[PDB]
């Protein structure tokens, strides 16, 4: 038993809600909240944007240092660093950004980062901003995810539509 309410279950380990990862990370407060990064950790907006804005800045503070260390990510890859106020860790993991032309089969590469943990917060990888089709995103995540995943849906409208087309 965790302390994720309100979620409807699609598979044996995924589940999905409409919610604002930020608030629903303020109150369960997991072990692993993912973030929808870029290569740069340039947290600026979408659901990384809301993510730092949410720690006052300061997972952009560690983010810059993490990168001066280490260099960008890859797409595809993730780092782990402090979830700061929201969590005790936040996954940072690249999916692939069809604004950018980056490729789709990547999408499957991101989400595999997820399963090196027993149990997540997340986003649809590459949804919102990052251009994918967040149907598409969320059926690579079930066919790819084998930990258990909380998927924070913003949209209300998204939601719906997620639910009533999954096969
Ligand atoms: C498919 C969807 N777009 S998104 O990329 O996942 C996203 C973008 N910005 C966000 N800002 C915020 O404050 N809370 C969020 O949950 C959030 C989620 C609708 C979820």
């Amino acid at each position: 038993v965790n302390s994720f309410s309100g979620y409807l279950k699609l598979t044996d380990n995924v589940y999905i809600k409409n919610a604002d990862i930020v608030e629903e990370a303020k109150k369960v407060k997991p072990t692993v909240v993912v973030n929808a990064a870029n290569v740069y950790l340039k947290h600026g907006g979408g659901v990384a944007g809301a993510l730092n804005k949410a720690t006052n800045n300061a997972m952009q503070v560690e983010s810059d240092d993490y990168i001066a260390t280490n260099g960008p990510l890859k797409v595809g890859g993730s780092c782990v660093l402090s979830g700061h106020n929201l969590a005790k860790h936040c996954l940072h993991v690249v999916g692939p950004n069809v604004n950018k032309g980056e490729d789709i089969q990547l999408l499957k590469s991101a989400y595999e980062n997820f399963n090196q943990h027993e149990v997540l917060l997340a986003p649809l990888l590459s949804a919102g901003i990052f251009g994918a089709d967040p149907i598409h995103s969320l059926r690579v995540c079930v066919d790819t995810v084998r930990t258990n995943v909380y998927l924070a849906v913003f949209d209300k409208n998204l939601y719906d539509k997620l639910v009533s087309s999954f096969l």
